[PDB]
């Protein structure tokens, strides 16, 4: 599950309120292009899991006569075939290290920014803008914690993981969001 993207921009409200305003270790000449600018990283990494999504289910059409000849269960074969693409493109897969590499290209935009001036050893500035990310990564944990609270209700007429269990858990999720200002 992706960061929503109201707490991405919430993300870099913060990195300007704590590390610019403050703590003034760090200083912008342009907010709102920053915050852009973040939020466009946010976006492209959710691209590169698109993309290996895609990889990994051509891989496994192209080879479906391996599954059956070497009973390799469908399932099991997409997990592991994702994995490897993901190890060639450089993609984490877990989700606090996929973060952890979002870290790194927000430092790599914010040292290559001209507009963008730092008065902290660099890795003192990651380490905080991970606090930061940590900090949005556990209210979407514990707004999906609340989802999965809520959709229990509905256990006795809905098979958990069906595709109407899913869309449903998408409505009580953007639900939660409303609740807290995230949409
Ligand atoms: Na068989």
């Amino acid at each position: 599950m992706r960061l929503p993207e109201r707490l991405v921009e919430a993300i870099a409200e913060s990195i300007i309120q704590k590390l610019g305003k403050e703590e003034g270790i760090l200083e912008l000449e342009d907010p709102a292009t920053f915050k852009k600018k973040i939020i466009s990283l946010f976006k492209e990494a959710d691209r590169e899991e698109k993309e290996l999504e895609e990889k990994a289910k051509a891989v496994l059409r192209e080879n479906l006569e391996v599954l059956e000849r070497e009973n390799i269960d469908y399932r099991t074969a997409f997990l592991a075939v994702k994995r490897k693409l993901a190890e060639e493109m450089n993609i984490n897969v877990d989700r606090r290290e996929r973060l952890n590499q979002i870290i790194n290209r927000i430092m790599d935009l914010i040292m290559k920014d001209e507009s963008v001036e730092i008065y902290e050893d660099p890795p003192v500035i990651r380490k905080k803008i991970r606090e930061i990310v940590l900090g949005a990564l556990k209210i979407e944990e514990e707004i999906e914690k609340t989802v999965r609270q809520r959709i229990k209700k509905y256990s006795r007429d809905l098979l958990e993981g069906s595709p109407e269990w899913q869309i449903l858990w998408k409505r009580i999720y953007e639900d939660e969001l409303k609740k807290r200002g995230l949409a």
